[PDB]
């Protein structure tokens, strides 16, 4: 980090948000359930999102 706060899943988050994942509340915690893993996070992010919904 180079001056600014420290947040817990920022960096994991940065990427998801690319991938389309707006929707931190969930990323959060997905991670969370993992870990910060984002992969894994994926993975279940995408399982969770059902047939069109959100």
């Amino acid at each position: 980090g180079s001056s600014g706060s420290s947040g817990h899943f920022q960096v994991q988050l940065e990427q998801l948000r690319s991938m389309g994942f707006l929707n931190r509340e969930a990323n959060l915690q997905a991670l969370i359930a993992t870990g910060g893993d984002v992969d894994a996070a994926v993975e279940k992010l995408r399982q969770s999102s059902g047939p069109s919904s959100g």
